C-alpha cells in the first residue's frame, strides 16, 4: 500500500558481528530513516533497487525488522545490495526505492537455514525486479537526482 517507497540515508555501522561474516553485507541508515516509514510497511524482506551516493542503481533486498533495544516498538532495517562493491561505503548516501514485499520474517533453527534462506531471497528477488512493472523503477528520476 505504501509501494514502492522511496527513502535516503547515511551508511551507518551495526552492532554484534557484520553480516560480512556471512558474504552477504547489510546496510544501515540512521534510526530518523527507520522512524519515518509508514506503519503499514510491516516487518520481513522485501526488494528492490539501490545505489550508493552517484553511482549506478543496482538490484536489493531489505529486511524490515523489530528492535530488541530501543524504547517504545522501534523498528530496523538493513539492505544487501546485489553488488560486488570494491570498498565500503560508511557514510555515504545510500538511496533506495522498496518495491515489493517477499515474506514475513522466520525463525531459523540454525545458520544453515539461515544462510540458505537469505540466498533465495536474493535470488527470487532477482527474478522478480525483472518484472516491466519493477524494472521501470530502476529510470525513477528518485535515482537520476543523486547523478
Ligand atoms: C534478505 C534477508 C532476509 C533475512 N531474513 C531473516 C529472517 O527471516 N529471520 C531472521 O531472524 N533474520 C533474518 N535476516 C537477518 C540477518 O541475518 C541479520 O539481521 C544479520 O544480523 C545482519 O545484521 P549484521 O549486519 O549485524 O550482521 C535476514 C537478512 C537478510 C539480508
Ligand atoms: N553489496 C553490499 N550491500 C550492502 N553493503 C555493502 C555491500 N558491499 C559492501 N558493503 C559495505 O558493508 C557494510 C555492511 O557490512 P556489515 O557486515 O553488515 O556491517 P554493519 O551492518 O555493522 O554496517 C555497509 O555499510 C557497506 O559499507
Ligand atoms: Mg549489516
Amino acid at each position: 500500500r505504501h509501494l514502492p517507497y522511496f527513502c535516503r540515508g547515511q551508511v551507518v555501522r551495526g552492532f554484534g558481528r557484520g553480516s560480512k561474516q556471512l558474504g552477504i553485507p547489510t546496510a544501515n541508515f540512521p534510526e530518523q530513516v527507520v522512524d519515518n516509514l509508514p506503519a503499514d510497511i510491516s516487518t520481513g524482506i522485501y526488494y528492490g533497487w539501490a545505489s550508493v551516493g552517484s553511482g549506478d542503481v543496482h538490484k536489493m533486498v531489505v529486511s524490515i525488522g523489530w528492535n530488541p533495544y530501543y524504547k517504545n516498538t522501534k523498528k530496523s532495517m538493513e539492505t544487501h545490495i546485489m553488488h560486488t562493491f570494491k570498498e565500503d561505503f560508511y557514510g555515504e548516501i545510500l538511496n533506495v526505492a522498496i518495491v515489493g514485499y517477499l515474506r514475513p520474517e522466520k525463525n531459523f533453527d540454525s545458520l544453515e537455514s539461515l544462510i540458505s534462506a537469505i540466498q533465495g531471497d536474493i535470488e527470487e528477488a532477482k527474478k522478480r525486479l525483472e518484472l516491466p512493472e519493477y524494472l521501470k523503477i530502476k529510470e525513477d528520476n528518485f535515482f537520476q537526482v543523486s547523478k
